[PDB]
RNA sequence: GUGUUUAUAGCCUUGUUGUAAUACGUCCACUGGGGACUGAGGACUGCGGCUUCGUGCCAAGGAUGCUGACAUAAUGGU
């Protein structure tokens, strides 16, 4: 039953209007700054994935 | 060209001028550099040399000291 209907409900969007994503979908249009970092100690197997999720992403550090 | 005997060169031989020098052989428990490979052992003993003596120092029963580069690298293996 938790299945979201196709009609729009109320409860849903009352939820979703003051949520911690509220700032993006909102009005105020927070642009989205990501930063992308690994585990501790990690190889350049890891990096050359990190370069390509960098490059999917921009505005990320 | 023929024969000469220091001539306006000198050569050799001989004793001989103050002695030598040099080369070769040999030796120094005399000495100054360059290069390469090795660092086994793992408290202390020992034999020695310095030291007035030294919990002394030393090249004396086997390497230590001073540095520089790297973790996303350096180094090696398959």
């Amino acid at each position: 039953e938790t299945i979201i209907e196709d009609k729009p409900d109320e409860e849903l969007q009352a939820e979703l209007k003051d949520d911690e994503f509220s700032a993006y979908f909102s009005e105020e249009r927070k642009v989205p700054k990501l930063l992308v970092t690994t585990s501790k100690r990690a190889s350049r197997k890891c990096y050359d994935f990190a370069s390509e999720l960098l490059d999917c992403f921009p505005n990320a550090e």
